[PDB]
């Protein structure tokens, strides 16, 4: 008599679900910039706590999510990464096309490229993207260099959120600016308040926004188990509040979560990741 | 020439002490709601740092606790839990009855039931209780379902402090409300300021208040070694400041501390627990 | 195409450098007051991340440090501690004497005594000192009892910054006060704002200030890998901001960093230590 997230998995068939969870068990992402291997373990660790956490009726926030149906579509499986990328993109697009909400649990942040392409096909010429990450993820041979190079995507509608000047090269910042993208450095986010800054960001991304949450953006005191841990960064509460906002914002059409790395830390961090998704689900329960 | 808490153990016999420490080395508590075993190791870890920490004259707070006498009454020992519960209750009551202050170090939070019964017998019909915990601890077959069911105890004088909506079931919240108890969710505590919110709580609990501090209520960045770690929760400084307030508040007649779990983390967390007690002792030195 | 701190090591010969790094791989310091052995491992761990971290052009702070030259003078090596102390002092003084900036990475905080003596010889009768530490480091047979006993040093120009009343004995506080030194307890630093409080401190220390940063002063949620971990203390961001201020303050003539202990924690903490130095270097790039 204390129903949790697991209780919401009552959609017999995928098409019944409001929210579809897709796993992407591949390392590729920040490991390429000196990050630790292990993000491929992210989906299993997330699922472990997914089955254990999250009051469906939350009397602190006074949100009852009990009427939502969730569905777990399992992991994308492939013999090569290219093939994994293609299946992920196709799967995400299919969810978007029938009007359900895909939540992709990674896995490294390179999942965000196929995810963005699924967005661009689902909402032709009318997509916005926010990359919540300590890095810009646009460096040459990354997920967002690919998308900014897309002909159909307007960089005015791309936001880099909670990026850190100590971790981001000047050429990469210039690349974003020159494509009309927006840089909301961590210190700005802090000065404005994380929720308030994110509201600003959703104002810029507009319709059909892809909410891309790289957990590398959280401070390692709260979130140690990630591929590229940060000394400073978003707090667990900021992350939770940001996910709640995203959930209640009708223009957010999908979400992914990258760089959860249980080989770095396996207990506290996957709980934070599930609680982030939980807050999203609560926000989503309030959508008109 | 730097006297610490250990120096205050100068009461040759228990009855000489202002504050009596009682250990309760039993797991039973949050381990029952998916928490890790190990809280029974709490008292020994606490004692380890008790002998090492805490300037008796603190020039930052300008409180000199050097005139207090502390006494360590050892651990409650028993062949069964029921028997352990009976001895704890009897021991706590005896301390209360002669007007000394019992501080009980656990151990899981089920110690709080026998502790509450010792209160109800010591101050017939005139007890208040605050449960500082992320959980409500009232779920059916918990420490406080027992006490709220007590005929002599008025629920108007029961406060759930820093509880977390994500961890607390709706039926349990309803149970507390229906018994006239008060829910001060973590986000409220934060909005008011922890010390300010606790002042409000002591206003509600009134005379003969039992200050029950479950360390599960602290955020795991500061307090990882507990049976049911929290992503968000009270900071170490908030906890310290709250314990100081409790110490200086003349209506607080006893204190317990539950869910310290050295098997989860054995270094930082027992230090925090001792520093919490330390701050209590400093506050207590200021009592009229 | 993302140059970092390692790129600034372009001084072929030491005398070319603006900033000279000196390692001091010796435990002696807080280990003597119940701290863990291992600080001697500090310099190697620092160097590991020194070669990996820190965008030289930081667009968040809008500071380009690319015109600075750094030089790593290696470790002080000796068969005894006294001899190590003598070589460190002599080496630091030589750097100061030719007008370069010595940054000493420890190692335990006893390095600060030889460092202070190098200051007193470089700027006869005109030195200021700030000890950022949770402890006062003046207890009888420490680095600063030695310096306060110096005939040529005015205690009015000595500040104890972010010291903690729970860790500091009353006699030691009295020792500092009686020598006209200043105590800026952690709670004061917090109330003022760390940067603002440090500005006040630099006002008191005045010309030729020795910025001594004991990492024991940081809270262990952010900085666990130190010899004497703290429950409460400076955040990583406060530490970073303080180092930036020190870097841009023309009166700060040298810096040391003590008690980094990779045997306590080897991943997150050395990164914080390098990021502290990084922020110093950024501030220093702005000096007139």
């Amino acid at each position: 008599d204390d129903p949790r997230l697991l209780s919401l998995f009552s959609a017999q068939r995928e098409e019944d679900a409001d929210i579809v969870i897709i796993g992407f068990p591949y390392d590729e992402g920040c490991v390429r910039n000196g990050g630790r291997a292990g993000a491929k373990k992210g989906p299993a660790a997330f699922r472990f706590f997914l089955q254990r956490l999250g009051s469906v009726n939350n009397l602190e926030l006074n949100v009852d999510a009990s009427h939502l149906k969730l569905y777990d579509a399992g992991d994308i499986t492939a013999s090569t990464l290219e093939e994994a990328h293609e299946k992920l993109e196709s799967k995400v697009f299919t969810v978007l096309a029938r009007g359900a909400f895909p939540f992709v649990i990674g896995g490294g942040n390179d999942q965000s490229a196929p995810n963005g392409r699924a967005m661009l096909r689902a909402f032709p010429g009318d997509v916005g993207v926010i990359n919540v990450d300590s890095h810009l993820d646009v460096r040459p041979p990354t997920p967002f260099r690919q998308l900014l190079e897309e002909s159909s995507f307007s960089g005015k509608r791309f936001v880099e959120f909670a990026c850190q000047g100590s971790q981001c090269g000047a050429l990469h910042a210039q690349y974003v600016r020159d494509h009309q993208g927006h840089l909301m450095w961590l210190s700005e986010v802090r000065k404005k308040g994380a929720v308030a800054a994110l509201e600003d960001a959703f104002g810029l991304t507009g319709k059909n926004t892809f909410f891309s949450f790289d957990v590398d953006s959280l401070k390692s005191s709260d979130m140690p188990g990630v591929s590229c841990p940060a000394a400073v960064g978003l707090s667990a509460q900021e992350a939770f509040d940001m996910c709640f906002l995203a959930g209640k914002t009708p223009t957010v059409m999908m979400m992914d979560m990258s760089e959860l790395n249980p080989l770095v830390e396996e207990y506290r961090s996957p709980r934070v990741a599930v609680y982030m998704f939980y807050h999203f689900v609560l926000g989503f329960a309030t959508r008109p």
